[PDB]
This record gives structure tokens, C-alpha cells and sequence, in this order.
């Protein structure tokens, strides 16, 4: 029993972290096979970041300008290319600790673990979600760029995020491992405002199911609702619309607890309308939305 | 910017997890050098757990009865002994992945990361605190016993906790790596009730400092208080007494933000008396107490 914001074990990813330096900028890189991936803004000076022309800035860079260090040993760079907003540095040595891996582009609402790194060294691991406005709420200081987000399926690491920047509001923006930013963000130090940070409804319902499984049941009421009725309330509270696909995804949790998805929606509707009244659910005084239905099943069944 | 409940990178500990089986019971063990540490209740049947005589039960066990598997390979047990509530299984092979390590017994209020494991395999990592009633609020299912809690200082892992049991209230109890339980708990399936789960005041203040550093400042007021005045309010709200030692520990955070510790105490006093009024601090609607002043400094400075 008990339910925690749990991250994947980070060992497999720790073995891939390297330091990348270009000129006076040092950030992190991900070493998989004989390629090191890192944000292309490693080639920029803080000045260049105001209006960078990456192709032009890259022309002044040679392989020997990218210093890649794995632990305390230097890697030899034999090629470099830009793919969208990431640089791929070909090295002469395949990473011996390369795990089985995939590059995936996640959708908003999906969660992942972040291994925060500085100078190619892991500092901590925490669990995040891709917000509906394509930002993440991380914990990143200067030097953390190139830190990655990932999910693990037994022994295969699916990398989904690479840290690139902090918006002036303190939220974070980054790319998938193909260098495409999540959302409309750009690797430029300019006016970039995030949209509405709506609540991930399907995740809240999943977490309410986790609460029932773990004994916190005070919020269960005698009501039911419909998808259309619930969605009128969801719109009012800046919650994402609940679809039949979400109801289907919640099916295993509904089966395990015996609580119909629409009955849980009515409980959530009353929680939104009446508040928590000073009470807590799974140690939280707010409705938690950074657990997917898959995370709830995984944590409640002990998948390794 | 941003502040997350962050766990230490778990790689160093993942390399130490093994599976221990005795009869029909399988749990986790920690393999450091040529010793595997595990809860002594591995020798019990669910029946034995009602009133176990561990010394007597252990007489019927030989080295060959403890099956230790590291990954998919079997370790040879050449000795076994009981130290308090843990078994030490001497194996013929030193763990090649043994990190630099120490065994430490933490005090209530101290935080640590837990690597939840099943069948010797890591399932997830999360951050915990030793509660003032010597329980922890973890996420542990059957099979998770022997999962460990730890802190890391650069390359040295200080193991502080080994999971042993869940109380009938859903909270967790375990030992240090010398086998001594935290608190009054015993490895017996009997009536064990936890005491008052008071709030770790020094940690709340540390987290309020983290909030100020990260821009969440609405709760800062025009007031100050004294240690004695604040402590009268702390007693009323089941908060731990704040001592001059705690004020001293908060010194670096007070210096960085320019907010005197007693002024932050007055802000906390008003938060306790008036509530949050539907507002949040660092994404939380309750006062968070599972970040120590050291964790706040570490996360705010990027220690690797």
C-alpha cells in the first residue's frame, strides 16, 4: 500500500550521460551507440541566444570544437550534424553502457522521469508530465540543458524529452530526441508565453482510482454523470475534455475497484464544485494529474 | 528554476539489488562486498509471522536454503548470520558493482530515496522522510521487503533504511542496515500502532525558503515572531518544536534570501492560522515537510 510520485530507476540513463562543451558553454549530452545528442544551443554565446542563426553559427564549428567527456575520459568527435534543434556528435567509440532504446515523441498528459544532470553528472531523478500547453514543470538550473526525460519498459529506455530552456515564467521547454520542440517553442531568448495549463482529467481519475485502491475513499459519492455533463464542468474548471478513449483506458482501473468510470467522474465533479474542505487524498490537498492510468496500474501491480 | 520532490540517481543502488528466497518466500537483498543483507522475516511462513522465534526458526536453516540470485545468475552462500532484524548472507563472490558505501542510522525529519524492488529488480525510485513517529510513507507492495533507502554524497552511498513491513494503517516500518528498527516496531504480525505523525517544522521552513528562491512569495508577511511564540503555535498544529539548532541549520537559506528565520516562522505561523485560502506554494496546496534544509540547498545549487 501507499502511492508515491515514482520515477523509473535511472541507472540505464546515468550510463549515457556525458558532458558537452563548445567554446565557453558546457551542457549535457546523451551518448547512445556512437552518437552524442545535445541541444544545438551549445554553439551559442548568451548574446547569440537573442537571435541565433544556427546554420551560420555551425559553419564556424569543426569536430574538434565539440569537447565530449564521459566521466573523466575524453571522446573523439569524428562527425557532427544538426537535426532540427539537436546536434548529433558522432564519436569513435560506441557507448559500452548503451541500453536497448527508442526515441518516442509523447503526447500531452503523458508522464516521464527526468534525470537532471550538470557537467554530464546525474544530480537527481523526478517524475514529470508533458503539460497540455507543451511545457513541463521541472527543476532545472543553468547547466541542466541536455538532461533527458524517459520511460522504461522492462529493459528498453524510450527517450522522450531533452531539456532546452526555461520560459520567463519558470516553466520548461524542450524537444524530443529528433530535435523537434514540444509545442510552439523555439531555442531563442525571446518572448515566449505558454498557453493555458489545463488539468489532465484522465490522470486525475486514474489517481482517484489509486486513492480508492489504497484506502482513501471519503470522496466517493452516491452520484453518477454522463461524459457530456462531466465535460461541461471540466470546461468550467480548465480541465481537459474527457473522451470515450480516456474512459476505455480507465477500464482496467474501473474493473479492479468496481467503480464505473462515470461514477468516478461524478465524484471528481463534486470535488471540483465543492473543493476538498480541508481534507486530503493520497497526502495531497489538490487533485494530482501527473499519474497516467498506466502509471497507476504499474505502481499498484509492481512492474519491474 | 522549479522545485521538485527529487530522488538521488539510483544506478549505484540498482547494481546491489539481488533476489533472496527462503522456502516459499521471495524478497530483496542488498549485495555489498561479499555479503547480502535482507530482512530476517525471509525465513518465516505467513503463519510464523504471528509469533516468530527467529533464533529457533534459523536453526532449521542451512546456507543452501538461502537462494540468492543476482540478475539471472546464482550466488553461492557460504555463511549466514542474524544481526538484530537482518540476515547477513556471506557469498563467495564480492559484488563487482559495490559502490563506496556507509551504513547510517538517520534521525526523524531526515529524507532519503527509496529504490522499490520486486524479485531483486528495481521498479521505481521516490523520495521519503523518516517521520517523527519513526514510520515512513512509502509505496510498497508484497515482495518489496528488502528494498532500501539511501542518500548519496558524490560517489558514496549511505544506506539508511531497509523495508520490513506495513502497519495495519498503511504506513511503513523498517530497519537501518544493522537490523535495528526505526521506532518501537517489531517484525511480527501484531497490533502495532504508530504515534502522532507530527509535521517536520524545519523542513517546512526550508521548503518556504525554496519557494521564495523559486518566485512563489505571496505568503511572505510583514510580521516576525520569537522561537517561544512560534513554538506555542507549532504545538497547537502538531508541528515539531523548532530549536536554535534548526534556526542555525536554516542560516544559509536565510542568508541567500535575506529573510530572517524568525520572519519566515511568522509567515509559517500565519499560514497555519489562516490556511492557504485556496492558493498554492510550489504547486502544493499543503505545507510540504519532506525536504530538509540540505535538500533545498542541494537542489537549488545543482550538486551532482
Amino acid at each position: 500500500s501507499g502511492f508515491r510520485k515514482m520515477a523509473f530507476p535511472s541507472g540505464k540513463v546515468e550510463g549515457c550521460m556525458v558532458q558537452v562543451t563548445c567554446g565557453t558553454t558546457t551542457l549535457n549530452g546523451l551518448w547512445l551507440d556512437d552518437v552524442v545528442y545535445c541541444p544545438r544551443h551549445v554553439i551559442c554565446t548568451s548574446e547569440d541566444m537573442l537571435n541565433p542563426n544556427y546554420e551560420d553559427l555551425l559553419i564556424r564549428k569543426s569536430n574538434h570544437n565539440f569537447l565530449v567527456q564521459a566521466g573523466n575520459v575524453q571522446l573523439r568527435v569524428i562527425g557532427h550534424s544538426m537535426q532540427n534543434c539537436v546536434l548529433k556528435l558522432k564519436v569513435d567509440t560506441a557507448n559500452p553502457k548503451t541500453p536497448k532504446y527508442k526515441f518516442v515523441r509523447i503526447q500531452p498528459g503523458q508522464t516521464f522521469s527526468v534525470l537532471a544532470c550538470y557537467n554530464g553528472s546525474p544530480s537527481g531523478v523526478y517524475q514529470c508530465a508533458m503539460r497540455p500547453n507543451f511545457t513541463i514543470k521541472g527543476s532545472f538550473l543553468n547547466g541542466s540543458c541536455g538532461s533527458v526525460g524517459f520511460n522504461i519498459d522492462y529493459d528498453c529506455v524510450s527517450f522522450c524529452y531533452m531539456h532546452h530552456m526555461e520560459l520567463p515564467t519558470g516553466v520548461h521547454a524542450g524537444t524530443d530526441l529528433e530535435g523537434n520542440f514540444y509545442g510552439p517553442f523555439v531555442d531563442r531568448q525571446t518572448a515566449q508565453a505558454a498557453g493555458t495549463d489545463t488539468t489532465i482529467t484522465v490522470n486525475v481519475l486514474a489517481w482517484l482510482y489509486a486513492a480508492v485502491i489504497n484506502g482513501d475513499r471519503w470522496f466517493l459519492n452516491r452520484f453518477t454523470t454522463t461524459l457530456n455533463d462531466f465535460n461541461l464542468v471540466a470546461m468550467k474548471y480548465n480541465y481537459e475534455p474527457l473522451t470515450q478513449d480516456h474512459v476505455d483506458i480507465l477500464g482496467p482501473l474501473s474493473a479492479q475497484t468496481g467503480i464505473a468510470v462515470l461514477d468516478m467522474c461524478a465524484s471528481l465533479k463534486e470535488l471540483l464544485q465543492n473543493g476538498m474542505n480541508g481534507r486530503t487524498i493520497l497526502g495531497s490537498a489538490l487533485l494530482e494529474d501527473e499519474f497516467t492510468p498506466f502509471d497507476v496500474v504499474r505502481q499498484c501491480s509492481g512492474v519491474t
